[PDB]
C-alpha cells in the first residue's frame, strides 16, 4: 500500500473506527485512526484556513484550523517523519463523501519545504502557491472526481452544475513535483502547507472531510476509499 | 520542433553561423543565431554566476554573467514572451561539446515565476533552489549525457572519472514541474533564474557552452544538437 | 531639500504645472513635473492595486495600477537610480487633499529590496509586508495627518468620524528601517513595492492623490506641500 | 531592566553561576542561568552555523549549532514568548570577552518574522538577510565595541589590527526596525534566525561567547556585563 502521513479535517463521526462523537481535526500516521485529534466547530458554508507545520529539530507535526472571528482548533503529534516517509514524496489534498455529502472546495493552497545541509552547509527548497486554479492545471495531478476551473477553485469531490454535492465521491490533487522531504546529511528539514476551503452541506450532517497528505510519489486513490477513509486508506486498520 | 527561448553562455565562435569572433552571451528566440550578443571573458576553471530576469511590464529579457573580481557582461532584448512561448513550459539547463570540449558543471540553480491576476487580483508562484544535487534527483528530468551526484554537482556533459571532458557530448536538466509562465488575465508575469557554473578546458579553445532555456513541456534534445547547437536547436537557421 | 523619486497616482489635473487633462499615473524624478505619465481611469470608492518594479540591469522604473476586471495603466522611465538616490534611503507612501478631497486609504503594502553580487555565492535583502496596520505600528514613522488602526488600514489624509475626507490635509508613512538601495560592488540591485488603496470622493471632483516614494533617510513633509505637491515637494519647479 | 530572551553559544564554563563544565548552547529566559543547555564541541577558528526557530503553535524555542562534517548540538525549551516578551522587540547579536578572549566574528545573519491570522486571507511579515556588512551599515545599531566593514564581517568584540582579540570587550548589533513578535489576534506567530560565526582563540582557553537575543526596543548594554554576562544581563541572578 501507499505510505500516508495526513492531517484530516474530519466532518463525520465514525465512532465504530475510533472517531470521537463530534467534527474533529487529526494527525494520521499510516492509519485513518488518528494518533491525535481535537474538537473542531466546522462552519457549514464558511471559508476556513488550515496551516500545517513540521521541523526536524522539534520532530512535531502541528495543524491549526480557524475561521474568521472564531476560536482555532490545533493538534500536535511528536513524530520523526525520517522514520515513516520515503526521502522523496508527493504532497496533496484529498476529500470524500459517502452516504452523507458536502462540497470539498479548495480556494487556495501553498506549500514550502527546505533542507539545510551538514555535509555542504547549503540549502535546497521548493515553494508553490495557487490563489487561483485554472481549467488546465498542468502542475497538479488530479485523481478520482477532482476538477479545477469552476470559479478558479479546486473541487475535490463531485458537485452538480447548480452546486449540489454528490455522495460516494472521492478525489485528490497532488503537486506534479516530487519533494525531497528529508536527508540524513541535513541540520534542519522543515515544511509548511496552507489551504483555504469551503465545506457546504444541504444536510444537518455533512461528510466526510478533507486532508492534506504526504505519500510515496506514485500514490493513487486506494480502492473503496470513499466515505470514512477520505481517499487515503484502503481500510480502517 | 520544440519552441525555445534561451540565454546562451557561448564559449566557441562559429562565425559561419552569425557568432562573433570571441566568447559571448546571447538571447536566443527560436534560433541559435542570437537576436542580441555581448562579449564575455569566460574564465577557464573559475566558478561563474548567471542571473536571468523577465517581467511582462518591461517585456525585456535580460542576463548578467559575472565572476568574482571581474567586470560583468549583460545582454537585453525586448521581446513579448506571451507571443513566443506556450502558457505552460519547462525550464532547463543545456550544454554541448563538439570537436572541442569543456566541463559544463552546474554547482547551484534557482528559479522563481509569479502571476499577479487582473480577473481575481491574486498571485500564483513557483520557486525551486538546488545548492546541492544528489545521485537520485527525482525533481529533475535528465536527458542526453547529463548526470548528478559527482561532488553534489550537475554534470551537463560527459566527464571521465579523473575529470576529463568528452567531445560530441550533449546534455540537459529540466525542472520536473511545468511552469505557468504567462496568463492573459494577469497584471505582471515575471520570472528569474540563477545558476553557478564551472567551465574548465585542458584546451586553449573550449566549446561549446551552457544555456538556460524555456520550452514546450515535452521538449527533448533535438537530433544532431551536439557542438554549436548547444542541445537546443535541430539546425543553425 | 529632500531627494525624492516617486510614482504618483494623481487624481486631480493641475494643468498649470504640467499635469495632463485627466487622472494619470506618473514617474517623478526630483520634481512634481512627471518625466512620464499615462491616462488612469481611477474608480471612485473601489479597491485598486499598485505594482512598482526596478532592476539595476535594465535601469527601468515601471508601475502598473489596476482594478478588478479593468484595463491596467502602466508607466515606465529609463533612469539609473544610483545617479539620483543616495546609497541609503527610506521608502514611503504620501497623499494630499487641497480645495478638493478624497480618502487616501491604504489596505496593504509590501516591499522587497535585494543586492546580489559576486563576493562568492551570497546576497543582501530586506522584505516587509503589511496586510493590516494597528493603532501603534512601531515599524512605521507617521508624518502630518497620517494615522493607523482604523479598520486595520493606513489613512494617509484626515477623515472625520462619520467617513468624510478633509481638505488641505497631507500625511506620509515611512518604513522605519533604512534600505541599502544601491551598492557599486553589486551585479544586480532590484526592488518591488505593491499596495492596495481605496480612493473615495463625496462628489465627482476628487484630489489630490497617492504616491509611493523613495527619499533620503531624514525626509519629512516639506512646507506648503498640500494639494498638488502630494507631500513630496516644496515647490512645483 | 531590559527584558531578554536569548540563545547562548557559551565557550567558557562559569560553574559558580550554573554553567555546565564544558562549552555549551543554552536558552536564556530573563536570566544568564540557562533554563536548558546542551554540550557543544566548539571548533577553534572554524566557521559554524546557528539556526533558531520559534512558532506560537508548539510554543517551542529551538536552536541547532553545527560545523561542516560534525554532529550538531541542539537545545529546546517550551515557553510562550507572549508571557515573556512585549508585543514589539528588537533582535540582535551580542558577544563578550573577560580574563579570556576570542574573535566573535559574524559572517552572515538572516531573520524572518510572520503573523498570520484570520481577518481574511492576509498575513504580516518582516525578513532581512546580511551576507556581507559594510563600514556604514545604517539598518544596524552597533553598541559597545561592535564594528562592521572589516572583510565584510560584523566584529562583535574588539580585535587589534594584527588579528588578536582583546579581553574585557563587549559589543552588540541590533536590527534597526522594531519587530511585531506576537499579536493576540493571530493564529500562527513564528520567527527564524540564522547566523554564521568564526570564534578564534590564541590559546586553548577561549571566552565568553555569542548570543542571538530578542529584547525591548530601547535595550542597551547593561553596566559591568563583560565576560560571563555576554552583554545581555546586569547580574547573574
Ligand atoms: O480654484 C482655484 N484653484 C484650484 C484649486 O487648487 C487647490 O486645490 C487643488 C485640488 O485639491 C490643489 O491641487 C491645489 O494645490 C490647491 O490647493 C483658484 C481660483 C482663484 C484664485 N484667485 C485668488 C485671487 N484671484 C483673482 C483675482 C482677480 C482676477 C481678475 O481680476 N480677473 C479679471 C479678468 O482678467 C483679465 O483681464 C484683466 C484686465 O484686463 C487682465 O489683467 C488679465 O490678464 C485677464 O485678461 C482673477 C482672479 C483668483 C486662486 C485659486
Ligand atoms: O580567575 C579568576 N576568575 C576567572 C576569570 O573570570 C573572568 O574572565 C572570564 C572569562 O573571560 C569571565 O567569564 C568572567 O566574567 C571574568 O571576567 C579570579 C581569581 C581570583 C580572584 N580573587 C580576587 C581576590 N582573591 C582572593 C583572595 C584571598 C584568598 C585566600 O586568602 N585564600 C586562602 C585559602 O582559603 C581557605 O582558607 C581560609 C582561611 O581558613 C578560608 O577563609 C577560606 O574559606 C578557604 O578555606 C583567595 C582569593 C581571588 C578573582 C577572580
Ligand atoms: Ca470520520
Ligand atoms: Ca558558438
Ligand atoms: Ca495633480
Ligand atoms: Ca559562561
Ligand atoms: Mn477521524
Ligand atoms: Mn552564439
Ligand atoms: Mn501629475
Ligand atoms: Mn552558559
Amino acid at each position: 500500500a501507499d505510505t500516508i502521513v495526513a492531517v484530516e479535517l474530519d466532518t463525520y463521526p465514525n465512532t465504530d473506527i475510533g472517531d470521537p462523537s463530534y467534527p474533529h481535526i487529526g494527525i494520521d500516521i499510516k492509519s485513518v485512526r488518528s494518533k491525535k485529534t481535537a474538537k473542531w466547530n466546522m462552519q457549514n458554508g464558511k471559508v476556513g484556513t488550515a496551516h500545517i507545520i513540521y521541523n526536524s529539530v522539534d520532530k512535531r507535526l502541528s495543524a491549526v484550523v480557524s475561521y474568521p472571528n472564531a476560536d482555532s482548533a490545533t493538534v500536535s503529534y511528536d513524530v520523526d517523519l525520517d522514520n515513516v516517509l520515503p526521502e522523496w514524496v508527493r504532497v496533496g489534498l484529498s476529500a470524500s463523501t459517502g452516504l452523507y455529502k458536502e462540497t470539498n472546495t479548495i480556494l487556495s493552497w501553498s506549500f514550502t519545504s527546505k533542507l539545510k545541509s551538514n555535509s555542504t552547509h547549503e540549502t535546497n527548497a521548493l515553494h508553490f502557491m495557487f490563489n487561483q486554479f485554472s481549467k488546465d492545471q498542468k502542475d497538479l495531478i488530479l485523481q478520482g472526481d477532482a476538477t479545477t476551473g469552476t470559479d478558479g477553485n479546486l473541487e475535490l469531490t463531485r458537485v452538480s452544475s447548480n452546486g449540489s454535492p454528490q455522495g460516494s465521491s472521492v478525489g485528490r490533487a497532488l503537486f506534479y513535483a516530487p519533494v525531497h522531504i528529508w536527508e540524513s546529511s541535513a541540520v534542519v528539514a522543515s515544511f509548511e502547507a496552507t489551504f483555504t476551503f469551503l465545506i457546504k452541506s444541504p444536510d444537518s450532517h455533512p461528510a466526510d472531510g478533507i486532508a492534506f497528505f504526504i505519500s510515496n510519489i506514485d500514490s493513487s486513490i486506494p480502492s473503496g476509499s470513499t466515505g470514512r477513509l477520505l481517499g487515503l486508506f484502503p481500510d480502517a486498520n
